[PDB]
């Protein structure tokens, strides 16, 4: 089952776990009253998934394509690693499927902490416009992704702060009506 946790105090070592000590997991229905939603999926079958069609039926997911983040593969590597581990929010949601491989979303609470959740190989996630989030590899430094999109996609970070948009007052007040 995928896990989540609230993180230690360190500033070092983003690809480290940084579990908080004493362990402070964190469910799956926590995670949705801050609007993430998880299914799990048999990554094999991912070119041609009944399931996965249907959640992208479900969800207006009409765009996707395949990312592979690694020191080799990837055009502008470090740049972009450096990019996606800074704490950011868009517009839109942000939807990622793990193909192979692994990685971290840390997503701020309702208090503004961190929550790390480990996303493996058969793992998918949206995470909702206008959540503040950031995204690293772990240990292991390699992820094949899947990324979804309502629509065509537009991939713009807006560095926290970005409280002004629309979409980050809407999800406050998304906030406000969960748990
Ligand atoms: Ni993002």
């Amino acid at each position: 089952m995928v896990q989540a946790w609230y993180m230690d105090e360190s500033t070092a070592d983003p690809r480290k776990p940084h579990r908080a000590q004493p362990d402070r997991p964190v469910s799956l229905e926590q995670l949705r009253t801050l609007g993430v939603l998880y299914w799990k999926l048999d990554a094999d079958k991912y070119e041609n998934d009944p399931e996965l069609e249907k959640i992208r039926k479900m969800r207006n997911y009409s765009w996707m394509d395949i990312i592979t983040i690694c020191k080799d593969t990837l055009p502008n590597y470090e740049e972009k690693i450096k990019m996606f581990f800074e704490e950011h929010l868009h517009l839109d949601e942000e939807i990622r499927y793990i193909l192979e491989g692994s990685g971290y979303f840390d997503v701020r609470d309702k208090e503004d902490k961190w929550i790390r959740i480990s996303m493996e190989k058969g793992d998918m996630i949206t995470l909702p416009a206008g959540i503040y989030h950031r995204f690293t590899l772990d240990e292991k430094n390699y992820v094949k992704a899947m990324r979804l999109f309502v629509g065509e996609p537009v991939w713009t970070p807006y560095n926290r702060p970005a409280d002004h948009f629309d979409a980050r007052v809407q999800y406050m007040s998304f906030l406000e009506g969960t748990a």
